[PDB]
Formats: C-alpha cells, structure tokens, sequence
C-alpha cells in the first residue's frame, strides 16, 4: 500500500518505488511523530538536506502550510527532503515499518502524549514498529503541562517525573514492547522539559 502524503495543499497517494528510493538516497531517516503544524520538521529538513525527515500526524490540515512551503523551488524555501504522512502512530501503514534511523515525539499532546506518559501499548508499540532496530526513540515533554488547567488527556495522571517514569511501570512497559530506555533527565531550558531517550531492541520480561 502507498502512503497518504501531503502535496502542498492535496493529500496524495506516495508511489511505492519514489519512496524506496527515496529512503535509500539518504544518510538517515527521521520519523517525527505528532509533528503539529510541521514547521519543526521543515526546520530539521533543511538544515540537512541528507536526511529524510518524515512528519506523522493524523490531523494533516494542520500541516498544510508547512507543505506548501516546502512544495516551493530550492530557492524559495523548498525541502524535497520533507515528507508529511497522513496517520496516527497507533494504526501506522505497512509502508512506515522499520524505516527509522530515529524516532522524536517531541511535545506530544493528545493521544501521543497519554499513550507515552502511561506507556499505551498501542501508541508505544507504534512507535517500535517504525524504527530500525537500534534506532533512538527521543521524547521530551515540557513540565509545565502539568500546572493548572490541566490539560484532559492527563488530568487524571500524577506529574510525569524520573521517579514516576519508574515508580508507575513505565519503563518496564517500555520493555516489554521493544525500548530499552538510556536515559531520562529534567533539563531547565525557561520552562523545564522532561527528556526520555530509549533505543529499539527485541521485545522483554
Ligand atoms: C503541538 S503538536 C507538537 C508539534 C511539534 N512536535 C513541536 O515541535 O512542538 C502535538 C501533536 O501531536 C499529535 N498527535 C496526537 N495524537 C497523535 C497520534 N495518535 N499519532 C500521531 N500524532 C498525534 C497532535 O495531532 C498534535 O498535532
């Protein structure tokens, strides 16, 4: 099955061979997952043009700006290297597994970011699937979501902090569908932002 790709304004069907190819003419591919209106994967896309920098997000209208911009010639703005997929992560296409050299999710919120902070096996495993073995998965979430109002999709969830990536099991989920975590830190900057670094291996107990 081709994938649903944004052509400037039109979402498109992505011809099976142009993204073979594609992927095999660059140095890496990163897959940025809940990537919101793209201008963060557009930013990455140009400044290395070796990659492909592959946006998710299933509210693609969002994205369409983005992709109008980087529809343009070279010398107007224009990443050929940007690819923006219609999807959510949790029912990601065939043709989205295992390509990733790298996977961000980075400010989630929504179903991304509940699924990350209780380690939702549909969402966790999502993402799994569309990494190379090996490949980092880095997510960073800004702490500051958790002062009042509190957004709905965490209300009802304690403050996401390294004792309680621990404490609540989310690390031991993280196992067990294949992300082996490497690192966890609060970094203060000045909003502080939670950053969690883990790396595709085969499934644990
Ligand atoms: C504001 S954005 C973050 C933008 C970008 N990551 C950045 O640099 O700030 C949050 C995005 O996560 C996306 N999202 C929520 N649930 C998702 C899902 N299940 N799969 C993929 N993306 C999802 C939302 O649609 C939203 O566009």
């Amino acid at each position: 099955t081709a994938l649903k790709v944004l052509a400037g304004k039109k979402l498109t069907d992505l011809d099976p061979d142009e993204w073979a190819k594609a992927q095999a003419s660059a140095e890496r591919i990163l897959v940025d997952v809940g990537t919101g209106d793209a201008r963060t994967a557009y930013r990455q896309a140009i400044a290395h043009p070796e990659w492909l920098v592959v946006g998710v997000d299933p509210a693609w209208q969002r994205m369409t700006e983005t992709a109008v911009r980087a529809a343009r010639k070279p010398a107007k703005g224009g990443a050929p290297n940007l690819v923006l997929v219609s999807s959510a992560i949790e029912t990601v296409p065939a043709a989205l597994h295992g390509v990733a050299d790298e996977v961000m999710v980075l400010m989630p919120w929504g179903k991304l970011l509940r699924g990350v902070v209780l380690g939702e096996a549909d969402v966790l495993s999502g993402l799994r699937a569309v990494a190379k073995p090996g490949a980092p998965l880095e997510i960073s979430i800004g702490t500051s979501i958790w002062r009042e109002p509190i957004p709905l999709e965490i209300r009802d969830l304690p403050e996401l902090t390294p004792e309680t990536v621990v404490s609540t099991g989310l690390t031991d989920r993280l196992a067990a569908l294949g992300w082996q975590v490497a690192d966890v830190r609060l970094v203060p900057h000045t909003e502080t932002v939670l950053h969690l670094r883990a790396v595709a291996v085969d499934p644990r107990d």
